[PDB]
């Protein structure tokens, strides 16, 4: 780990790479990269960025998206299996059938999902401004996926109706139990419970609040409290940890995705070395997924 950090680091220096680590990285991976962040915040950092090399420590959708958004960029991955099982159940199969039944519905992508079906959508949003995209849209009925929770959660807030598709649309990772947070509350009474909308209705109805791991990281910012119970993916403890060394984050649960972890130091020594795998996509799929992502940009602008 000494030899493969030094080794990292020296190879990104002596080859032109910037290295972006999504939240959910292992913390070894947070702590090489040059920037840590979610899915958008990485994409648009990679946009201001002078170096055209990046190599990307995340899932695939999230690698594309940095090259959607920066398509004359080299983007490499050091494994190309590390995927979204949620966006994978979403098809252009389902979306076709459901524009075709309810054809006055826009179609609403959240940022988790594969970028054939981006290419596809009328607009793409994130866990943080989906409310306000939702709010935002003409109709007051959208198709929504692939998250079922995110959707009912749009739903909530804007008063609007959302068809969720695929069927049962869920991240597996954030199906804690609502009986953690009765267990916290008496354990540390004090504590501020913050989860993500992707969690089910009755563990986002017990929270104190309820956000994206961007927001959950502003929180501790206007929020004075010493603990702060943290209900998503365990890499966004690190990085809050990191932020506010004086505050305590503790794991709603123990909540790990696979996928994200498929990322190690040794595979992400072996892509510097080896300088892949390159994420390439068709100038079509570019073109055309890019189209939902600006009409996300314009609607939030
Ligand atoms: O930031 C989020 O809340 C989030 C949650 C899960 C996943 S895979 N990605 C993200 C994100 O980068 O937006
Ligand atoms: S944490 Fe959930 S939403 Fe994020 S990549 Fe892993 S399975 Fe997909
Ligand atoms: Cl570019």
């Amino acid at each position: 780990h000494h030899h493969m950090v030094d080794e990292i680091l020296k190879l990104k220096k002596e080859k032109g790479y910037i290295i972006l680590a999504h939240n959910f990285q292992i913390p070894e991976l947070q702590d090489i990269a040059d920037f840590v962040g979610d899915s958008l915040q990485l994409a648009r950092k990679a946009m201001e960025l002078s170096e055209k090399k990046i190599l990307f420590l995340g899932v695939d959708f999230m690698a594309e998206l940095v090259k959607i958004l920066n398509p004359d960029k080299k983007v490499i991955v050091p494994d190309r299996s590390a995927t979204c099982p949620m966006a994978n159940r979403l098809t252009p199969e389902i979306i076709r059938e459901y524009r075709e039944k309810f054809p006055d519905a826009p179609v609403v992508l959240y940022v988790n999902s594969t970028s054939e079906c981006k290419t596809l959508a009328d607009v793409i949003c994130t866990s943080a401004n989906a409310v306000e995209v939702v709010k935002k849209l003409d109709s007051s009925v959208v198709i929504f996926g692939p998250d079922r929770n995110l959707g009912e959660y749009v739903a909530e807030k804007t008063g609007k109706k959302v068809i969720t598709i695929p069927e049962n649309g869920h991240c597996p990772v954030h199906q804690f139990n609502a009986e953690s947070i009765d267990a916290v509350r008496k354990k540390y009474p004090d504590a501020k419970v913050i989860v993500h909308p992707e969690c089910p209705k009755p563990v986002r109805d017990k929270a104190d609040y309820v956000g994206s791991t961007g927001q959950m990281e502003k929180i501790p910012e206007r929020d004075p409290s010493r603990i702060f119970v943290i209900g998503t993916e365990i890499g966004m403890i690190h990085k809050l940890k990191k932020k506010f060394p004086d505050r305590e984050f503790v794991p709603l649960e123990m909540a790990v995705c696979v996928n994200m972890k498929k990322n190690t130091l040794e595979n992400t020594l072996h892509a510097l070395q080896t300088e892949s795998f390159e994420v390439i996509l068709p100038k079509e799929v570019i073109e055309k997924a890019k189209k939902p992502i600006l009409r996300m940009f314009e609607l939030m602008g």
